[PDB]
């Protein structure tokens, strides 16, 4: 089974929620924009490979709320990931493989 998350809270808030989820190695990670655009979901290669985070690391760009995106975790680490221009707050979430 895929995991998902939504960017940012149904109420209007910046927070992700859930702000971890689990997924399996080789499973998908959806997240679906929900409100407070733009959104970006920058990943960081923390403890983990430069090209694997690259292609799990979202620079695309989300502010119509409807184009989801999808990223694959090959390797079973945790990923760590954040909104770099989203305004100040702290978007922290990270997601864990089985
Ligand atoms: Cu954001």
């Amino acid at each position: 089974a895929n995991a998902t998350v939504k960017m940012g809270s149904d109420s209007g808030a910046l927070v992700f929620e859930p702000s971890t989820v689990t997924i399996k190695a080789g499973e998908e990670v959806k997240w679906v924009n929900n409100k407070l655009s733009p959104h970006n979901i920058v990943f960081a290669a923390d403890g983990v490979d430069a090209d694997t985070a690259a292609k799990l690391s979202h620079k695309g760009l989300a502010f119509a709320a409807g184009e989801s995106f999808t990223s694959t975790f090959t390797e079973p680490g945790t990923y760590t990931y954040y909104c770099e221009p989203h305004r100040g707050a702290g978007m922290v979430g990270k997601v864990v493989v089985d």
